[PDB]
């Protein structure tokens, strides 16, 4: 590999893993669109398993790029528009409210203040819809931006239901089987449990439990090559072959609303480039990316700008994953570990990696 990436990678990730105790952890850098992998440590601590590139790792939240990228997919096809109202998919959603809540609120997490969490009470369609008929916004639509799986998870399951498929077939034949990737997994099979790390929570080996709406929210796990690929595809779509999956990445890395100096597409988050790096390391904080948010409209959405620093973190409660790229250097990264250690430890290191290289 070239030296200056080996001494960039190994010099910034080795001490946030001595410090962090990480017990595993694999990043790829994207290089002038090649990428370049690097394991550390242990998938399996108690069998002595070590991280490979093929080791798999739960996304959590980075799954959000996926199902932003699905949805994009969905519109490209002619199926949904982000413009639709959220009953004309869910028509036994009569509650007033509901009134002016659009497909665009939910995937940007606009609807006026739906849940971080669905409720993990919710065990049934019947209990689904009994939660969102009684949820009460606490914001006209379109004003403030809270993060919730309860809002893009929604999204995801309503952007699906023209296609027939499931969220997991959809995904499958339309986003992860065109672009070769091969080892990403909504639900992990018997064939790749040799693969599958544990996560680490408090020194205890876990797995992320089932909930609703877990797969558009917080459900795929990958590996770091397939994760490369990920971020290849993404910082240059113009490379891929299916027209409507082209198209869907570009309109996820619209810019559909402004807090501060963050725009959010959808899924992916992006902020101009280059970027102040205090901006994007606090703002990671969840004490700052999840509070209540006053949001401008981009009206109509700025299409994906190439000199961005577009990015999403991610965790479940045993693992901690990152990913960032600039289209207009080509230059890309994913860590991936399997602890759920702080968002700015990650986007610290993950900028001092790609300023190095810019
Ligand atoms: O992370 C921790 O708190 C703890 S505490 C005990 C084990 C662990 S761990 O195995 O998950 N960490 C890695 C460095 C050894
Ligand atoms: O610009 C606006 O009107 C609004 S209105 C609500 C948010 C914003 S902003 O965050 O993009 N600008 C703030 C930093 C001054
Ligand atoms: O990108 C957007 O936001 C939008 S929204 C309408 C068209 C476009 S685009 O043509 O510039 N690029 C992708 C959608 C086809
Ligand atoms: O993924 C994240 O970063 C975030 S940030 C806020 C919620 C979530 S999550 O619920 O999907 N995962 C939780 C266990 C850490
Ligand atoms: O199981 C996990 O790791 C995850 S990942 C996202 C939520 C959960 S959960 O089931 O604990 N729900 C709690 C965080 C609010």
């Amino acid at each position: 590999a070239p030296q200056q990436i080996n001494d960039i990678v190994h010099r910034t990730i080795t001490p946030l893993i001595e410090q962090q105790k990480i017990p595993g952890m694999a990043v790829a850098v994207i290089y002038q669109g090649k990428p370049y992998y690097f394991t550390w440590g242990y998938a399996d601590i108690a069998k002595k398993q070590p991280v490979t590139q093929q080791t798999l790792f739960e996304l959590g939240s980075v799954s959000k790029t996926f199902t932003g990228v699905l949805g994009g997919d969905a519109i490209a096809r002619g199926e949904i528009k982000l413009s639709d109202p959220t009953t004309k998919y869910w028509p036994e959603l009569t509650a007033k409210q509901w009134n002016g809540i659009t497909l665009l609120h939910l995937a940007t997490y606009t609807a006026g203040g739906l849940p971080l969490q669905v409720p993990d009470e919710v065990k049934s369609s019947s209990d689904l819809l009994r939660f969102y008929q009684n949820w009460q916004p606490a914001w006209a639509p379109g004003t403030q931006r809270l993060y919730a799986n309860s809002s893009i998870g929604l999204f995801g399951a309503l952007a699906v239901k023209p296609s027939g498929l499931s969220f997991e077939q959809a995904m499958q034949t339309r986003v992860f089987q065109p672009l070769k990737l091969n080892h990403t997994w909504i639900n992990v099979p018997p064939a790749e449990e040799k693969n599958y790390a544990w996560g680490y929570r408090e020194g205890k080996a876990v797995h992320v439990s089932p909930g609703a709406l877990d797969a558009e929210a917080y459900g795929v796990k990958s590996t770091i090559e397939d994760m490369a690929r990920w971020v290849q595809s993404n910082l240059k779509p113009l490379d891929i072959n299916e027209k409507t999956l082209q198209q869907g990445i570009q309109l996820a890395q619209s810019r559909y609303w402004q807090t501060g100096d963050m725009y959010q597409g959808l899924g992916w988050e992006m902020l101009d480039w280059p970027v102040n790096p205090d901006s994007i390391i606090n703002g990671s904080d969840n004490k700052i990316a999840l509070a209540a948010r006053p949001v401008k409209a981009i009206t109509p959405p700025t299409p994906a700008v190439r000199a961005s620093w577009v990015h999403k973190t991610g965790a479940t409660g045993g693992f901690g994953s990152y990913v960032a790229f600039i289209p207009e250097k080509e230059l890309g990264i994913v860590m991936l570990a399997n602890k759920n250690y702080p968002n700015p430890a990650r986007v610290d290191a993950a900028w001092q990696i790609l300023n190095a290289l810019q």
